[PDB]
């Protein structure tokens, strides 16, 4: 029942993954093994750089570069608003985007920024929709 | 049609936490910011300590201690068969089990020991069907 036939060989979990980034939302929930520090004007925002990295091309950029990789804060452009980046952070933890008349603007400019391609795709079609 | 109204208020994107994972597993396949060597026997397995921790009772008891969370090199039990690991490390990074007839009670013990429930449920009733 929780698993299955995959096309291949393999049994596959059906719940695994998500069950995998529940334990990785609970261990940024309580601060462990977190090793970077995102600041955002003023607001600091502690993660784990493998997860940014996993959803974020701006990240995967930032933390493949020899130089960039050992430092533990990465300071944002000024211009990005850490509402905007929090709701996405949370979406890189939880698969679920909070997205609202009040923040829309701000979750799509951010997500062009951290370069999250089918997040700003789907703040255009829900803009599109208002119009 | 990548997102669906969720139960609660927000969006969620259906493929979002296996794609995080895939996006783990080429991480480790190209050891980028990997940050434990797991040594079975005469093998070593490198992996991100934040993915084992999500996978495994044992490695989050390990993980969370004071002392054995800075170690760089964790040693398994000399009794735990090296492929039995390599099946379950590679469960931990994409969902499937290569389960077989000749790895089956190997990946049992190994589950057993690292404390994935589930994983040694299933390797039961699989067992089970042969008797
Ligand atoms: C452009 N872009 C996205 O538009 C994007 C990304 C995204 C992710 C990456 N990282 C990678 C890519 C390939 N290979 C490797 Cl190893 C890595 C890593 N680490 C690079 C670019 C990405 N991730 C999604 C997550 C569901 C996967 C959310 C946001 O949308
Ligand atoms: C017993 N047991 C399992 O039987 C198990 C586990 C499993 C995982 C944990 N880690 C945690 C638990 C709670 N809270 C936190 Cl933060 C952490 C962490 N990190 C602890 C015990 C676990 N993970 C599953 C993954 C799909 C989630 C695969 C194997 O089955």
């Amino acid at each position: 029942n929780l698993y299955f036939q995959g096309a291949d060989s393999c049994i596959q979990f059906t719940r695994h993954a998500s069950d995998v980034l529940l334990n990785l939302n609970r261990l940024r929930s309580r601060d462990i093994l977190t090793d970077v520090v995102i600041v955002v004007s003023r607001e600091q925002f502690r993660a784990h750089k493998t997860v940014l990295m996993a959803c974020s091309g701006l990240f995967y950029s930032i933390f493949t570069d020899q130089l960039k990789c050992n430092l533990s804060v990465i300071n944002l452009d000024p211009e990005i608003n850490p509402e905007g980046f929090c709701i996405l952070l949370d979406f890189m933890y939880t698969s679920r985007l909070n997205l609202r008349e009040g923040n829309i603007m701000a979750v799509m400019a951010t997500a062009m920024y951290l370069q999250m391609e089918h997040v700003v795709d789907t703040c255009r079609k829900f803009i599109k929709a208002s119009e």
